């Protein structure tokens, strides 16, 4: 299984799909997006890859995205799904049984608060409860059959709030929130914790990185990465997390870094073919 990176930012929106192996180290590069763009998410159903949202940055314009697209491993297909029923750059994205959460996001100036469902087998959207806060660069993760939405930029604050969407009641409830306010910053599930790494708190973008046991509901904080970044990639792989790119306030960083959670310590595990931010990424 390797690790997908699609879209993200550099100078323009790009259109790159690459992907990553931990194995043996190769990138191995696969066919471009139909539409380039940065501040998508990425995730997987049944072992196809979606490109959810985003935005086209191009010297001809900035088109924020509805687009939902599908890529197919073995076939190196991309093939177009149904729209969501606004732009969402800077979303966030999130699987629960075998439908896609939106999350968040921004069109122009309106910063969302609403999220939509997509069910691949019959490709269809529809709105679900709103949150109780507008998001964008949220980062969202899924525990135990639940979705957790953290962090983000509401328009005017960054936040270190999360709330959490349950399935069966159509509600959200906020729950602790972090230590650390963080918008772009990589959210996923390690283990039976929510992680979240890096972000933007709206004086520097950060390194640190913090941890949520539903447990106890508290957040604590572990090793922080070796590079301050917003707007990086994340994913698990093997029971380890992968944070890729990003910006640190001077440049976009193709450094790619891997936590060990046992050592709870952090390493440089590769560079991208090229630094970028704001990409999607998954595993299958
Ligand atoms: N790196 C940054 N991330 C966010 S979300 N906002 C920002 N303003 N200026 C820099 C950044």
């Amino acid at each position: 299984r390797l690790i997908y990176t699609a879209g993200g930012y550099f100078r323009q929106s790009l259109s790159y799909l690459e992907a990553y192996n931990p194995s043996d180290g190769t990138w191995l590069r696969l066919a471009d997006l139909q539409v380039p763009r940065s501040g998508l998410a990425g995730c997987v159903v049944g072992g196809l890859l979606y490109a959810v949202g985003g935005r086209n940055n191009s010297p001809d314009g900035n088109t924020d995205s509805s687009a939902l697209d599908c890529y197919n491993p073995m076939t190196n297909q991309w093939s177009p799904c149904a729209p969501m029923s606004v732009p969402r750059n800077r979303i966030g994205v999130g699987v629960i049984d075998g439908h896609i959460y939106a999350v968040g996001g921004s069109h122009g100036c309106i910063h969302h608060n609403s999220v939509e469902r997509y069910e691949p087998e019959r490709d269809e959207w529809h709105l679900v409860a709103p949150m109780l806060t507008r998001r964008i660069g949220v980062g969202v993760a899924v525990l135990n059959r639940l979705l957790y939405a953290v962090g983000g930029f509401d328009g005017t604050n960054r936040l270190n709030s999360a709330e959490c969407y349950y399935p069966e009641r159509n509600e959200w409830r906020m729950i602790t929130a972090m230590n650390t306010i963080r918008s772009g910053a990589g959210v996923c599930v390690l283990h039976n914790c929510i992680y979240a790494a890096g972000g933007y708190d709206g004086q520097d973008q950060l390194n640190s990185v913090e941890r949520y046991d539903v447990a106890t509901a508290t957040w604590t904080f572990v090793a922080p990465m070796k590079h301050r970044r917003s707007a990086l990639g994340i994913t698990v792989h093997q029971g380890r997390i992968y944070v890729l790119g990003g910006y640190d306030g001077h440049t976009f960083l193709d450094s790619v870094e891997c936590y060990d959670p046992d050592t709870d310590t952090w390493s440089e595990v590769t560079r991208m073919t090229s630094g970028r931010s704001g990409v999607g990424v998954a595993v299958t």
